[PDB]
């Protein structure tokens, strides 16, 4: 016998829930079954629409650590300081800021003088 397509599916909720997604119904060739000698059903089982919605969060990134500042001393135990900004990327659509210190302090120089 001939095919025949079922009433379409409901729409799926959108496949993301934030950024560029997509919403899916489904119908089956079972409306009736194509049996024996007929027709299949005449086009795509699957219709896919987009659906949009505000940006993804943009989580803080690390740039790179500044060199490290020159020694506060020549010899006979200094400090020297370096420092990077979360701007790589910048955090974005309430993303989460940065993780850890925006600053390092180290010795140097610890030589004894002579
Ligand atoms: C779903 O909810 C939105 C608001 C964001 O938190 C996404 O990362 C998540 O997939
Ligand atoms: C830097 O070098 C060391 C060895 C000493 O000469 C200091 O007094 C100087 O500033």
């Amino acid at each position: 016998q001939d095919g025949g397509w079922s009433h379409w599916s409901p729409w799926s909720s959108c496949s993301v829930t934030c950024g560029d997604g997509v919403i899916t119904r489904i119908r089956l060739c079972n409306s009736p079954s194509p049996q024996m000698n007929g027709k299949p059903c005449e086009g795509e089982a699957r219709e896919t629409k987009a659906c949009k919605k505000d940006a993804c969060p943009i989580n803080g990134g690390w740039g790179p650590w500044s060199p490290w500042d020159i020694c506060s001393v020549t010899c006979g135990g200094g400090v020297q300081k370096r420092s990077r900004l979360c701007n790589n990327p910048t955090p974005q659509f309430g993303g989460k800021d940065c993780v850890g210190d925006v600053t390092e302090n180290q010795i140097c120089n610890k030589q004894d003088c002579p």
